[PDB]
């Protein structure tokens, strides 16, 4: 269960990501990502587009149904003031893209969390264009340690939850519609 694994679907929760967090160690900004397949269809990596920050991890290359995918994040490691903030693409077996953005800030005062999740039409690779669009475009949901649902289209819904600070959790299933 480190970032990096797919694990059974079913074992995907809070604790999971709480253990990548802690493999991470004495950080200020940093993301565990779990995000669970049940699309009934088979994920492939496409990319990770870092607007801020970075992981030393490979995405999951493979995601069958069935599975979760750890991943992380964290700021830029130094005398930076930033975050991590990012957008994650897999391509599916019908051709599409699953996109999911998260987005923790460093100034609390100022910024919150946001994550999004959206099915985009063909295999468009993550980019600042797709990070634009997921944040001040698609409606992207607040970390606010709350869970959301919305429909993706193409057959297909998304649930997940994400805590409120700067060492985050983000957890989000794939179902079928
Ligand atoms: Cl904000």
């Amino acid at each position: 269960d480190v970032a990096g694994a797919v694990i059974d679907g079913a074992g995907l929760g809070f604790d999971v990501l709480k253990t990548v967090l802690e493999a991470l160690g004495n950080v200020k900004r940093k993301i565990a990502v779990g995000i669970d397949n049940e699309s009934g269809k088979t994920w492939t990596a496409m990319n990770t587009y870092f607007r801020s920050g970075t992981s030393d991890i490979v995405l999951p290359h493979k995601v069958a149904h069935g599975k979760a995918l750890l991943y992380n994040g964290q700021k830029n490691r130094g005398p930076v003031a930033t975050g991590v903030v990012g957008v994650i693409a897999y391509s599916m077996s019908d051709g599409n893209t699953l996109a999911v953005l998260f987005s923790v800030p460093y100034d609390y005062n100022w910024y919150s969390n946001w994550w999004n999740v959206r099915v985009y039409k063909g295999q468009k690779r993550a980019d600042q264009r797709m990070y634009e669009e997921l944040y001040y475009h698609r409606s992207p949901f607040r970390g606010d340690n709350g869970w959301h649902s919305r429909g993706l289209g193409y057959g297909l819904k998304s649930r997940g939850f994400m805590n409120s600070s700067g060492h985050a959790i983000l957890e989000i299933h794939v179902t079928k519609a």
